[PDB]
C-alpha cells in the first residue's frame, strides 16, 4: 500500500462549469466527502475549539470537565504565546500532554495517534469570517489549508500575495495552492529562506510523472492514508526547527526502502544483494535529508535491533553535524575514533545509530565479536565515496549474519566508471527508485549550470588545456600552474569579478557567495596570499574599497574522485601546516574566534567555517577538496575552478552552487581556469545519455541576446535585445500606459526584461558590455583601464559601442512605473499577470 503510486488513472471532469473558485471549492469539498472526510459548518474558533474537545476526547477515551479544558487549552492546546513554530513542535514532537485532572489523575493527551493513523478524525470546512479557502481538521486541528483561485490565475503571482487571528490556525502543517489546473503544495514555515515559490511542489506518481489537476491531486494526495502519512511521518522537523515536507520521489524511495526490508526478514532473505537495494537520486534532490529520514522510520521495525545511518566524514557540515548530536551525540565527526561509535552500540532503548563509514569500518577491522554481528541490523548509506567504502564492505559482508543495506547516491558506478570499485547494482541489488538529473532539472528541483573557461591568459593557455595526467600533476609548481603571474591574472579577475557573478554589484542587494576549489595545498596558499596582497593594494588605491572576506581549510589527503582529507592535522608538513596556522589566527581575529590548529581546534574551526559560509560571514572559500561533496548552502552560487576535475567529482563540486534559492538564483556559475569543457560534457553524459548536457548546461549569451527555443519544451524564449526594442517601440513612454491594457501588456513586457537582465547578469560578454555604458570615451586613462579590466582589443572595443542599451533612467523610468503598478493591484484581465517581486527587491 504505497503513498506514492505506480499507476494511476486520470479522473474524469464532471462536465459541471469548473471556472470559477466556487467551481474548484464545490468539487473539492464533495471529492473529499467522497474519501471519507466529514464536512461540518464551523463559524468561530468557539465552534472550533469546541469541535477539538470532541475529537480529543474521542481520540483519548476521556472526558474533560470544563475547568479542566479550560486549563488544557490555556496550558498546552492553545497557549496565547505559541507561535507557529510551537504548533509544529508540538504536532511533531510534544504530541502527548500528560495531563493532571481536578482529582489528580494523569493521562497521556494525544493530539494524534502516530501508530493507529488511521483512528484520526479527519474533517473539512470552508473559509470563515474575499478568498476562497477549504480547510481540513485532523482531529479538530486545521492542519492542511487549500488555496483555491480562479482557472487561468498565474499560480506563481497567487503564491506571491498570501505568502493570530485565529490562534488555532498556527497549526497549519501544509498548504496547498490550486487553480485546478495546477496544484502544488508546500510546508508551513516561517524561515523565510524557505519560503519561495521554488519551494512549493507537484505530487507526482513513482516514475516521477506530475499529478497537476485538482481532481487528481484530491484523488491521490488527498486520500486519508495518503495525506495523514505525509503529515504524519514524511515531514521532517529537524534541530534549526524548520519544517520539510517530502517531495514524492523522497517518499517513494523511503516507502520501497521499509517495504523491502520487511518482505526481506518475511522471506528470511537478509545479508544478500536482493534483500536491500539502492536509491539514485541526483546530486543535491534531497539525498541527506531523505536516507536520513529513511533510517528513523526504519527504527519504528519491531523486528529491526539496529539501524545504521552511515555518512561520510567528507559530507559532514554544521547543520548535519547539529543533527546528528542529538541521536549519536559526540560521534560523528572526522576523527578514526570509535569509542563514541561503540557507547552508542551499547545503549539499549536505541535503535539508530548515526556514524561515519571510516568509522564504522576502524571498528569492524578492530572489533570480532560484537552482540549487533547476529542481530537483524538494517544499513544506510549515504553517497560513501569508493575507496573506503570497499573495505567497509568486506568486513561488513564479513562479519554482520543479517543485515538489510540501502546506498543513495546520486552518482553511481557503472561498469564504465568502476576500475577499482564494485559497481553499485553488485553491492547493492535492485535500484529501489531513481530521481535523476533531468528529472531534478524539469521539476525546477536542482539548478542547472553555467560552465565557462575563462580563457583570457594566452601565456598559460597551453597548460590549462593539457589533458595527460603525468604533464598536469608536473606542472603544479611555480614554474607553470602556480607561477605567480597566472595566481594573479586568475586572482585579479575573481576580484573584478565576484560581485558581478554573486549578484552583489546593484545593492543594498544581499546577493549570494563562492567557492573557489583549487589542485593543491601550494595553490590554496598562493590564491589565498595574492588575495590578501591584492586586496591591500585596493585598499590605498581607492579608500571605498570595500574587501571581501576571504578564507581557507585543507589538511592532507592520498580518475573521477575527489582526494579525502584528514581531520589529523599532525599528517601535514611544517609549511602547510604554519600556513594553516596563520590562516586560523586571522580568522580568529576577525570573527573574535579563537580556534587552534590541534585536532580539537581544527575540527571546531571546520565547524565554524561551514556555518559562516553557509550564511556569508565568508565571501569567498578557498579549498583544496573540502566542502565538495556535500556541502548545502543554498545562496553559494559561484564555484571558482583552478582544478581538475573529472566524472563524479565533478559532478559533486559543481554541485555545490546547484541548491534552489529563489528567482534571484537562476543556475550556479561555474567558472573554470583550466578547460573543463570536454570533462563536463563526459561526465554529464555518463550520468544520463548523449541529450543531459542540453538540459543541464546553460545557453548562451547570443542564444540570450537573440532569442532561442528550449528544445525541451518547445516554449520560445524571447531575447532581451528583442524585448528592449519592444520597450522603445511599443512604450516610449508616459501616454503608452494610459490604458488598463496597455499597462498589463507593460507589465507582462518588463516582466521579461527583469528576467532577461537578471539572467545576463551571469555572462561576461554582458557585464562587459554593462561596464562600457558608464565610461567617457574622451578619457583615454580610463578606456585603457577597461580594455585590460575585460580582456577586450581595439577590436572588440570597436564592435560593443555599437550596441544600443537602453539609458539608466529610462529603465529606472520603466521600474518606478512598474511599482506603481504592482502597488496599485490592491476589463482588462489581471489573472495570467505575474509580476517579478524577488527580482525587483534585488
Ligand atoms: N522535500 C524538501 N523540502 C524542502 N527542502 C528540501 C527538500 N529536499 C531537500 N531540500 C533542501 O535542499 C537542500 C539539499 O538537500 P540535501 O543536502 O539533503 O541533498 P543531497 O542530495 O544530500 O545533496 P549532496 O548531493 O550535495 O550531498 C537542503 O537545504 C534541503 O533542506
Ligand atoms: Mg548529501
Amino acid at each position: 500500500n504505497f503513498i506514492v503510486l505506480d499507476k494511476y488513472i486520470k479522473a474524469e471532469p464532471t462536465g459541471d462549469s469548473y471556472q470559477s473558485e466556487s467551481d474548484l471549492e464545490r468539487e473539492l469539498i464533495q471529492d473529499l466527502r467522497n474519501q471519507g472526510y466529514e464536512f461540518i459548518s464551523v463559524k468561530s474558533q468557539s465552534a472550533m475549539l469546541a469541535n477539538v474537545r470532541e475529537q480529543l476526547q474521542n481520540l483519548n477515551g476521556v472526558v474533560f470537565n470544563d475547568s479542566e479544558w479550560r486549563r488544557f487549552t490555556e496550558q498546552y492546546l492553545d497557549n496565547p504565546s505559541d507561535g507557529i513554530l510551537d504548533k509544529t513542535r508540538k504536532i511533531h514532537i510534544d504530541y502527548i500532554c500528560d495531563f493532571i485532572f481536578d482529582d489528580e489523575r494523569l493521562e497521556n493527551i494525544y493530539l494524534i495517534d502516530k501508530k493507529n493513523l488511521m483512528r484520526n478524525k479527519v474533517q473539512i470546512i470552508q473559509q470563515f469570517e474575499n478568498r476562497y479557502d477549504v480547510t481540513i481538521l485532523v482531529n479538530g486541528l486545521p492542519l492542511v489549508q487549500i488555496e483555491l483561485k480562479k482557472r487561468g490565475v498565474a499560480i506563481r503571482e497567487a503564491f506571491n500575495q498570501i505568502h493570530s487571528e485565529n490562534s488555532l490556525f498556527k497549526y497549519l502543517q501544509l498548504f496547498v495552492i490550486s487553480n485546478g489546473t495546477d496544484t502544488r503544495y508546500f510546508a508551513n514555515t516561517t524561515k523565510r529562506d524557505k519560503n519561495s515559490f521554488d519551494f512549493t511542489m507537484n505530487w507526482a506518481k513513482s516514475d516521477n510523472t506530475l499529478i497537476k489537476d485538482l481532481k487528481d491531486f484530491t484523488a491521490t494526495c488527498f486520500q486519508k492514508h495518503t495525506l495523514l502519512n505525509v503529515l504524519v511521518n514524511y515531514s521532517v522537523f529537524d534541530s534549526s526547527q524548520t519544517l520539510l515536507v517530502m517531495r514524492p520521489y523522497q517518499i517513494a524511495a523511503t516507502e520501497r526502502i521499509l517495504w523491502k526490508i520487511k518482505s526481506s526478514f518475511t522471506a528470511k532473505n537478509w545479508s544478500k544483494p536482493e534483500s536491500g537495494g539502492y536509491i539514485w537520486h541526483t546530486t543535491g534532490s534531497g539525498k541527506t535529508l531523505t536516507s536520513f529520514k529513511a533510517a528513523r522510520l526504519a527504527t519504528e521495525l519491531d523486528f529491526i535491533d539496529k539501524v545504521f545511518f552511515v555518512v561520510d566524514r567528507k559530507d559532514l557540515d554544521y547543520q548535519t553535524m547539529k543533527e546528528y548530536q542529538r541521536f549519536s551525540p559526540d560521534s560523528v565527526n572526522g576523527s578514526e575514533n570509535t569509542a563514541g561509535l561503540k557507547r552508542n552500540l551499547d545503549k539499549d532503548d536505541n535503535k539508530i545509530i548515526v556514524t561515519t563509514i571510516q568509522k564504522l569500518n576502524n571498528l569492524m577491522k578492530a572489533e570480532s565479536d560484537l552482540p549487533v554481528y547476529n542481530q537483524q541490523v538494517v544499513f544506510i548509506f549515504d553517497e560513501c565515496h569508493r575507496s573506503q567504502f570497499g573495505e567497509a564492505q568486506k568486513n561488513l559482508k564479513k562479519k554482520f549474519k543479517r543485515y538489510y543495506q540501502f546506498g543513495f547516491t546520486g552518482t553511481p558506478i557503472f561498469p564504465e566508471n568502476a576500475l577499482g570499485s564494485e559497481t553499485t547494482a553488485s553491492v547493492f541489488g535492485r535500484e529501489l527508485h531513481s530521481y535523476v538529473i533531468t528529472d531534478a532539472i524539469r521539476d525546477e528541483k536542482v539548478l542547472k549550470f553555467k560552465v565557462d573557461y575563462n580563457d583570457v591568459r594566452p601565456q598559460f593557455k597551453s597548460l590549462e588545456t593539457e589533458t595527460d595526467e603525468k604533464k598536469l600533476s608536473a606542472a603544479e609548481n611555480q614554474q607553470a600552474f602556480l607561477h605567480p603571474m597566472r595566481i594573479q591574472e586568475i586572482t585579479q579577475y575573481i576580484l573584478n569579478n565576484f560581485r558581478q557573478k554573486t549578484h552583489r554589484t546593484f545593492p543594498g542587494s544581499k546577493g549570494f557567495n563562492a567557492m573557489l576549489a583549487v589542485s593543491s595545498v601550494d595553490a590554496a596558499k598562493a590564491y589565498y596570499a595574492t588575495f590578501k596582497r591584492l586586496q591591500e593594494e585596493a585598499a590605498n588605491k581607492s579608500a571605498t574599497y570595500k574587501p571581501l572576506r576571504i578564507a581557507t581549510i585543507f589538511s592532507f589527503a592520498a580518475i573521477g574522485e575527489i582526494s579525502d582529507e584528514t581531520f589529523d592535522t599532525s599528517a601535514m608538513d611544517s609549511s602547510a601546516k604554519e600556513f594553516l596556522d596563520a590562516a586560523i589566527r586571522e580568522y580568529n581575529s576577525h570573527f573574535k574566534t579563537n580556534f587552534s590548529t590541534d585536532s580539537n581546534g581544527f575540527q571546531n574551526y571546520y565547524r565554524d567555517l561551514a556555518q559562516r559560509v553557509k550564511n556569508q560571514d565568508i565571501d569567498l572559500l578557498i579549498v583544496v577538496g573540502m566542502f565538495l561533496t556535500g556541502f548545502d548552502a543554498p545562496t553559494l552560487n559561484t564555484l571558482f575552478v583552478d582544478k581538475n576535475l573529472r566524472y563524479h567529482g565533478l559532478m559533486q563540486a559543481f554541485s555545490r552552487t546547484n541548491r534552489i534559492y529563489d528567482a534571484t538564483k537562476t543556475f550556479g556559475n561555474i567558472v573554470t581556469f583550466r578547460d573543463l569543457e570536454r570533462s563536463t560534457i563526459d561526465a554529464i553524459t555518463l550520468f544520463g545519455d548523449k541529450n543531459t548536457k542540453n538540459v543541464v548546461l546553460e545557453k548562451s549569451y547570443t542564444e540570450y541576446m537573440e532569442g532561442f527555443t528550449d528544445a525541451a519544451t518547445g516554449e520560445a524564449k524571447r531575447g532581451f535585445m528583442t524585448v528592449v526594442s519592444e520597450l522603445e517601440q511599443r512604450f516610449p513612454d508616459p501616454t503608452s500606459i494610459e490604458s488598463e491594457k496597455e499597462k498589463k501588456d507593460f507589465v507582462k513586457l518588463f516582466g521579461e526584461y527583469l528576467r532577461a537582465e537578471n539572467i545576463l547578469q551571469n555572462y561576461d560578454e554582458f557585464a562587459t558590455l554593462k561596464a562600457l555604458q558608464q565610461i567617457d570615451l574622451s578619457d583615454p586613462v580610463a578606456v585603457e583601464k577597461f580594455k585590460a579590466e575585460h580582456y577586450v582589443d581595439d577590436e572588440k572595443f570597436a564592435e560593443l559601442q555599437t550596441i544600443r542599451l537602453p539609458a539608466d533612467r529610462k529603465i529606472q523610468d520603466y521600474r518606478s512605473a512598474y511599482n506603481d503598478i504592482r502597488d496599485w493591484q490592491r476589463t482588462t484581465d489581471w489573472d495570467d499577470v505575474v509580476f517579478e517581486v524577488d527580482l525587483l527587491k534585488s
